[PDB]
């Protein structure tokens, strides 16, 4: 069994549908808001297995699993403000410019945890983060081609490492400060690939100060070994936060 992670499906009260495996909102024992993912069977449950070993306040938290019933459920904490990408596009009336860097910090704390566990995300993007009722950003979908979030060594030789997560984080910062624009907005993936290899980088978004841009820019160093760690980036972000607020 999955031990204490096994949830009784009869403690769930399904309330609203959120998308379509199948994602719904509900309550667990009339008390806690949850998101519920419905469903191959063996590879679906892998997401949950990864999530049983990773726990952080900026990482979407597994609550449990229902595996003794078809279909199988995955249950997690509920993120009321949904996807970070849509939030950045549709919910600007709800956050200040200073808060953009706080969103960055939330993601950076999650990524520093993952990095310390020697665990790669491989798909870090605004689309793969979620936002709770307080505007706290959390990394999601880490239990499960993104050309626009990839460094050249990934594009050219499928060289995945901590430094490929670092590159994508920089692109995520760019997404945040550009209020959810698609990176390389006038290029196809193929053109993006070509231009990246030639050393073209994303421009400084208007809302980003020079200090902030330096932080995202450092994530895009051509040499993977020259890119910082999440530990370094977290310290860079706190520093700028102290200065710019
Ligand atoms: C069930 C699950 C298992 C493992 C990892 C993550 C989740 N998960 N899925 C949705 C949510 C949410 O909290 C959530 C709450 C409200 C809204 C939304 C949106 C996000 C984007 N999706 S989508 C993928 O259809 O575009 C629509 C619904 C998501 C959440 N925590």
């Amino acid at each position: 069994g999955y031990g204490s992670w096994e949830i009784d499906p009869k403690d769930l009260t399904f309330l609203k549908e959120l998308g379509t495996g199948v994602v719904k909102y509900g309550k667990w024992r009339g008390q806690y808001d949850v998101a519920i993912k419905m469903i191959s069977e063996d590879e679906f449950i892998e997401e949950a297995k990864v999530m049983m070993n990773l726990s952080h306040e900026k990482l979407v938290q597994l609550y449990g699993v229902c595996t003794k019933q078809r279909p199988i459920f995955i249950i997690t904490e509920y993120m009321a403000n949904g996807c970070l990408l849509n939030y950045l596009r549709e919910m600007r009336h709800r956050f200040q410019t200073q808060q953009l860097l706080e969103m960055c910090k939330d993601v950076c704390e999650a990524m520093e945890y993952l990095e310390s566990k020697q665990f790669l995300h491989r798909d870090l993007a605004a689309r793969n983060c979620l936002v709770n009722d307080q505007g706290v950003v959390k990394v999601s979908d880490f239990g499960l081609f993104p050309v626009r979030w990839s460094p050249p060594e990934v594009l050219m030789y499928s060289k995945f490492s901590s430094k490929s997560d670092i590159w994508a984080f920089g692109v995520l910062m760019w997404e945040i400060y550009s209020l959810g624009k698609m990176p390389y907005e006038r290029f196809t993936n193929s053109e993006t690939a070509e231009h990246i290899a030639q050393g073209l980088r994303l421009y400084r978004p208007h809302l980003a100060s020079e200090k902030v841009y330096t932080i995202m820019y450092s994530c895009w160093h051509e040499k993977a070994d020259e890119r910082p760690t999440f530990k370094i980036l977290l310290s860079n972000i706190l520093d700028v936060m102290d200065e710019e607020s």
